[PDB]
């Protein structure tokens, strides 16, 4: 298969692309956390983890300590596509 | 300190081309430890930084030999000492 390690290597090499949307995003990374092993990182961690991987027109208008969940971080950041277009 | 910011950090603090292992985990042990304690065991500490060691290091040193940083550096060390 695949180890732990190379799948943070994977998690933390895969960034939100320039036209990227953030549901692929957040599909692409939930996929790879879930190779991890089950029970390590609650949903804080994962979060943290990829905060930082999105695009930066998202960390700047979702501040990450407003954000407590996946769909909280999903909705605003659909909120934030859908008013640029 | 945010952890997402250190996550970042960690990961793009790659070991560079000659830095020795002491030198490596010196720097991640101490992002490492501004996260909140309790939130990872030495087991995903390993996992974390692992893959950010230099090819030579990985290629004498499977991940799946090692429980402790203490074993890393010892056969970290000695990868060195084989170049002495």
């Amino acid at each position: 298969g695949k180890p732990s390690y190379q799948i943070y290597m994977e998690i933390f090499e895969t960034k939100q692309s320039y036209d990227e949307v953030i549901d692929s995003f957040i599909c692409k990374q939930r996929a790879l956390l879930a190779k991890l092993p089950e029970g390590r990182h609650d949903e804080e961690t994962e979060l943290d983890f990829i905060y930082g991987l999105m695009q930066p027109k998202y960390r700047e208008s979702i501040p990450r300590h407003e954000v407590k969940t996946f769909r909280e971080l999903l909705d605003r950041g659909r909120t934030v596509e859908r008013t640029r277009h």
